[PDB]
């Protein structure tokens, strides 16, 4: 009904793409027709179809849009795979709007993201093809009007994928299958504190964010690597700041989304997306925040460039991260770094990248002493609540938290692992 | 409970005290736990913050630089004597006076207008024998309520106590002049019938949609300030059509109480409203993608100050679009002068608007004389009334029907003499 809905899809199509035709599959005919109306600036060559059935008829759709067209097949792998084969063969840019509020699995978005992200098939050339994720965003009308936070727009470009060598076939898959499995996330959340996957939980995050200075209601913040959402939720609730959180782990964000849908707050919105892929509007954010994420991101220069452009002039960036100290690296620490796929920088390198990007008023701080305190407290909290922890988790999970925390304390003593703080400003 | 609530009051206190010192804050909050959140929130300004749980304890307070009421009037709103007693105490004691009051459960779904009027016109004598009262900064919505509960009727009234010069004028503020003269509730209803549902401007929904498309391509989540938002049709249209977040302001509490009632019914947190003067509210610099004003600024005398404030509030590269009643270049008729004076319009011609825009620093300045379209619309609207008189007479009085027919005929006459024009202005803040 509301034209804002299909116009949101047009906005993403513009981001990822000229276009000679748009094919829309929408069981709801009235809604389908709003896409014809909305897409005129791009092209008037927009046709609506009532059914997936009619999908195999279609060919050569520069843009292919599904509007609540999958509700009957979501829980069926076989039918989903059939859909994916057709969609990939037929579409250039593929948009899937699907309302998941009524799914029995309140984290269905992660299952769908995974299925769509890893699907591969051979085209007529015997080439390896699939869908390349741009983002999974929330329908803004739904967030702001109905307070339905589980209505999604999946945005993909069909492409030929170069051959891969690992057991996981995308970085998204690597995150969700390795460090940020659902069990992994649950264990971490117990260790760090409710809603957090970062040192010291709520109270530590609040201390850190207050370093931005004086917040004003309605200012905007981008949170890079927002995890299960505790930081985003905290800044909205404490300061009335509107947070756009992004994360490439669908397992992490599916939990954040579930919790937002339960405890509604339209100051917060989330995107399943890579920080180096999503295209933010220039000069749009008052703040960019990243809490213990960017050790995961190799191309720090590109990241810092994208942050600089997205900030308003005078806007501030605050990043905390795992980094490296200046001690000679132990073989044990190198093994950890490789298994986590961390790309660690020291504070001199961070300062240099910030200078080269254009940031001013740079402040860096080595918070490793505080990290040591927190690690000791967290390990102690687990070691003194074994009964409770053992009632929710396995011995294997208890052991990996105790030993991993002990490992990190060791890495600190060798000055291998540091906890680094970076705060800077886009010039006025 | 949520600290964002008392922090919103701190934000306004900072605006209205914006140089001066604050030595103490007195909070009256029947809910003790919420009251305590004001102590926590106000520390950056002062730690000298005390919480009281009753208006009963109000008379005992003295010299409160900032005086805050948190849902303290809920039980007494319907008794004007109790409200008057409250106002006498608050005005005597307080410097900056903040009233947070949730009106969602009021039987009067436009209670905000009744309270704004009462608070705005209240006068009493201070110890020096001066005439005193409360000077409106704004009536804003509690943002936590808009975004979390979708309660759009939870308000923060912000005032400064001051001495007012004596006056015997029938309306003692401009806010009162709007609400008692052109924009009475009956006046608003008649205009809405004439212009179209949700609009108090030429041509209703379809004309507004044509005009806003002149901004170019909107992107979802961009922000717009709407100056003189009226009963809200334009703001609601922009949000629904384009996903743009609109902050609408209007000095008529009658107009905005309708907009607010309608937003509360048909919830949309992309829209928020403030009862405030466009020349008083302090917007953050460099914050808006767009500033829009639809057939409002003929009411505002100080166009230079207005344009300066718009310029500062826009982001670099942001756009301003204003339609307005203006004057043409014909010799003014006596009838037109009488109309202009009774309406208290301050009309500029298009050359004057362009000159002020350029002097302010705007770039890509465009102006257009839309008087021929205005003539078309006036004829259509008058025709619609004249061809549907039975419908109109079943809903309104003969006097109201005559008022619209003769008023529209008058404006068509003013156009033919080139007295009244309909002027368009579009410009950009430079990068
Ligand atoms: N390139 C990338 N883009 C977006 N998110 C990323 C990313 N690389 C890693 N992340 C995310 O960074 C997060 C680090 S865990 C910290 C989560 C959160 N900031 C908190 O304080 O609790 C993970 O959820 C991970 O999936
Ligand atoms: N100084 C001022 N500040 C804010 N609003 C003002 C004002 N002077 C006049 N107004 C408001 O300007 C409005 C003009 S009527 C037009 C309303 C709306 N823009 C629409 O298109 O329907 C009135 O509601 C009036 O109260």
């Amino acid at each position: 009904s509301s034209l804002s809905i299909p116009r949101q899809s047009l906005y993403y199509v513009n981001k990822v793409t000229s276009v000679s035709n748009v094919q829309v599959v929408s069981p709801c005919q009235k809604q389908g027709q709003t896409y014809v109306t909305a897409f005129t600036p791009l092209t008037s060559n927009v046709q609506v179809h009532t059914s997936l059935e009619q999908l195999s008829t279609i060919r050569n759709a520069d843009v292919l849009i599904f509007n609540n067209a999958l509700s009957q097949i979501i829980t069926n792998a076989d039918l989903l795979t059939d859909f994916l084969k057709n969609a990939t063969a037929i579409g250039g840019t593929v948009i899937i709007r699907e309302d998941l509020k009524d799914c029995s699995d309140k984290r269905q978005v992660a299952r769908l993201t995974d299925y769509f992200d890893v699907f591969r098939t051979t085209d007529s050339d015997g080439n390896n093809t699939g869908l390349d994720l741009y983002t999974v965003d929330q329908v803004e009308h739904s967030n702001y009007v109905e307070q339905n936070f589980l209505d999604f727009i999946f945005v993909f470009r069909k492409k030929v994928f170069a051959p891969t060598t690992d057991a996981t076939i995308t970085f998204r898959d690597f995150l969700d299958k390795t460090q940020y499995t659902n069990t992994g996330i649950d264990a971490y959340e117990w260790m760090f504190g409710v809603n957090f996957i970062s040192p010291g939980g709520y109270d530590e995050n609040l201390k850190i964010i207050k370093r931005f200075g004086d917040f004003k209601p309605g200012q905007t913040m981008l949170d890079i690597g927002v995890g299960i959402g505790g930081g985003a939720r905290q800044v909205a609730d404490e300061f009335g700041v509107h947070v756009h959180g992004i994360d490439l782990s669908s397992n992490m964000l599916a939990i954040a989304l579930e919790r937002l849908h339960e405890e509604k707050d339209s100051r917060v919105k989330y995107s399943i997306t890579d920080a180096l892929v999503y295209q933010f509007e220039d000069n749009s954010f008052d703040y960019v925040f990243s809490r213990d994420c960017i050790q995961h991101i190799p191309d720090t220069e590109k990241l810092f460039s994208r942050i600089y452009k997205a900030l308003k002039p005078g806007g501030k960036v605050l990043i905390t991260m795992y980094g490296k100290g200046y001690g000679e690296q132990s073989d044990k620490f190198k093994t950890y770094v490789a298994q986590r796929a961390y790309f660690l920088k020291n504070l001199k390198e961070i300062a240099d990248i910030a200078n080269k990007t254009g940031f001013v008023n740079v402040q860096t701080e080595n918070m490793t002493p505080r990290f040591k305190e927190i690690l000791l407290e967290e390990r102690g909290h687990l070691e003194q609540n074994e009964a409770e922890f053992m009632s929710k988790f396995t011995q294997r999970e208890r052991d990996s938290l105790i030993s991993g925390w002990t490992d990190k304390l060791g890495y600190i003593e060798k000055d291998n692992h540091n906890w680094n703080f970076f705060l800077a400003q886009k010039p006025f």
